[PDB]
């Protein structure tokens, strides 16, 4: 499947360039890999930026929160890039990049809404944490976040930049 | 198994050494990540030499194709897009997104820009207005023509697609 | 597993042999097209050998392979092994004039046995008639008539029809 | 698809060179076997350098988790334990079984001591009583307090789990 | 698992010019057998090739692909029946070189074809099998037609008397 | 999934003369364990071998194949119960060398055989288990036959008192 | 999964062939390849076959058996765990004096139960001839002993002539 480049597979040469890809649904296996790649890239140097490319519909909240906390834990600056879409938990990882270093390509779709075995109280505690993350990183008030997360829709990149999910939309070809 | 040739490469990696990217079968998030990774790698090898992009796909996920498209536009290199077999829905967008003068088809290919067949209607319509806009910029056609052409569930020949502006050259010769 | 000597198929590819075996689809077509384009770069003038044992498959996948055969400048030997049916017999007939061969016991079928609109299936079908007409030099009516009969023909009858040039009598 | 790092290692073997053991996903006999083998290997390389265990798990088989726990207590090394994402049921026992002073959580980890639900009833209760004694040893709560806390089907926050005695530090950033 | 001896055991046998035709025959098996036959001819057109047959038969047009390769190449082919060669497996056995077709004492031979395309097309293929067996067995088509409809296995001694085999190993 | 460490983690352990019997026992497991046991005897007939048991048991005739190899080879075998040794897993524990059978504190031992061939053939095979346990535990057949009837696990400190193992490695 | 040569390629270098699990045409193919290879390495050094098998396809087992009898090497056969049905024929087909079992092995010569009944019967009559030849029992004993659906101990299997040695170790 994966081509070889000169030998490496392409994803491991991207990792050698300090690029981490989060593609497709987030789960405890995807999180485990992303966590391991972030902890590794910190051990190789704690000063060079890391580049995280997001194309995901989101996924499990607990897996997404594990990736988030590690991005906040590691000392590296993190550039974060949206390609195609970043929805639900995927847009939290996008929002959680370093201020000034959060980017999107012009046609990406951003969704802050959190699409609909556990007690009701425990899902609500997770959501209350999400409101505080979005308020922290977007600098919106909690009242704005709660109503924004109620609308089941995708933002355009220009709407998401004025909302504060993005810093830059790179239209330059 | 993929045959090894001649260092020893599988042919898909040898073709990548010739700066050829293969987009084969349906487009999904896995294909999109592979195509974007291949494209970003080829830019690092040089910013100037063209990239060759061989399209044989029935299309696929719209947001996956837009991720490939956005990467094609970000990269500075000329991209030569070759239609082989067919390019339907999102596949004909990728064909059309090659650099002007470098979009080619073999003569028995079928081109379809109609989008055949989990999301709210408002977001599919927003996605579809993007397709109308980006076809118009790449084909140099009016939105009314695009809207009309994307409504007919039909394929068009490469000679028709050249007149419509999806293609630049049809290689009827060897 | 397949035996090592290279893998057995990579050893054959170094002899400029392309094995089309089994049903043809987009995954098979992409393999065959990749191999055909490579072998032209390795030398622009030495023949390529295509060995065909196929029941056919997707039409656009087969037409993708066929277009590559006509694009590259090399002669192509086509060898019918066991059977070449539907799109498999088009690839057999697409070999270079004088260089289309069959083993004595091969069965060839040009009929097309048995997501798309009816008008689009018929337009594809009319393309096949034009391909067979130019390569067999039969009239369009004979092609339409012979492709309607759900049958196989022997190599000696396929040679008389113009699908083949040589049958390799034992 | 697991990236390779350049000798060439997969990402998990590269981390094992940092003395990092990833206990991720559910625990079963093959997970237990793999963790125990890694712990015994890492002890051979140094009996006094710390080991780092990263935990994100919903729990698993109890006897498989107790096998891992017993290995953590056998080896002489300090074990720093990290909760990322969640540590539930048996995953919280491996968290609590880290070295005193070296059990850490990130701020959004979910901690559940409760045990959600093939053998006779007497064997489940006998496993339970072992768990109560292990938690009492490490959290320094009394058995009845553990029994009352372990009956509520809920998750603690990291700060609440520190007050319960499952954790020593909650870290936003490295100090 | 296949043992390693460096080669896996089947590639080590191929260096002895041994081709194992074992298990059911299909279009994928035919590809492997034909590629191995053409390779062994490239390494030498003179030295014999050894075919080891253990199969219940299979697809007719796949077995005919193997058969036509056996007759095309110039090498002598020793065919060995191991365990059984039924239906199309017994055609490859009979198509060995005259005097070089061998069997072990407990091999079971069956020329009958046990048990989509039109009826008329199966019958044309079937009539080809009669001609192939008649050529190699040195027997009347009427005898082949009668023998090929009996749903039975021959012993190696019966198969030698019929003309499918030349030699039976005695132990 | 298995990390590498010139090995994978398990071939590195095998170089320390450690054999792992993990998960259920079947014909595949029996063949692998017997091969490893015969290999380690060739490397030396004098150094101990370490066998780590975490098993729910499995096919009885597969476990007896492992057992007979343990008794054939000349090496001392240390047997370690980690987590659980039930049914056939407890026979491999009992069949370690005397003075060299160990358990971790939280292990579960079960001698009972949790519930094809004819009924008479299972009882024939069952009667061999009574003889094997009686040899190694030094209990009488009546004590073995009575103990095997209770569908229960037991703690290391009771299997030590029963004679299934010799040492419990209390945590420091 | 398989420890590291791999453990079986190392064992094959000691001239050990493992027959474990049920026998089918793919197992027969791999065992026959190993037997023919080991004869090429030398036609004089013994070969060791380890059997732990329920048996399986009869014609696959008969293909192995004829290969064991064709090659000139001595073959030492070891019953490990169980040898049932066709597994007991491979065991019995070891070299006289070199057919061994561990003490707790179970041996069964009964043949538990795509082709016609008359054809299965022709196969079973060959089985009677093989067992009578190798065990030196009469055909009437073999025919009766295959009818009883039972296992026997290695000591009882030695009295029947399927074994020569029991390794009290």
């Amino acid at each position: 499947l994966i081509p070889i480049v000169v030998a490496y597979d392409i994803y491991s040469r991207l990792l050698r360039e300090r690029i981490v890809c989060v593609m497709g649904p987030i789960d405890d296996s995807v999180a485990s890999l992303v966590i391991a790649q972030l902890l590794f890239l910190q051990s190789e140097s704690n000063k060079k930026p890391i580049h995280m490319y997001i194309n995901s519909p989101g996924g499990v909240v607990t897996a997404g929160l594990a990736i988030y906390d590690t991005m906040q834990y590691i000392l590296n600056p993190i550039c974060t890039w949206c390609v195609g879409q970043a929805a639900s938990m995927g847009s939290l990882l996008l929002a959680a990049g370093t201020p000034g270093m959060r980017h999107s390509l012009p046609n990406s779709r951003i969704m802050i809404h959190q699409p609909s075995a556990i007690q009701a109280e425990e899902i609500m505690k997770l959501k209350k944490q999400l409101y505080n993350i979005y308020a922290k990183h977007t600098k919106q008030s909690l009242q704005v976040i709660e109503s924004a997360m109620e609308r089941d829709r995708y933002m355009s990149p220009m709407e998401a930049q004025e909302f504060g999910i993005l810093d830059k939309v790179l239209v330059h070809p």
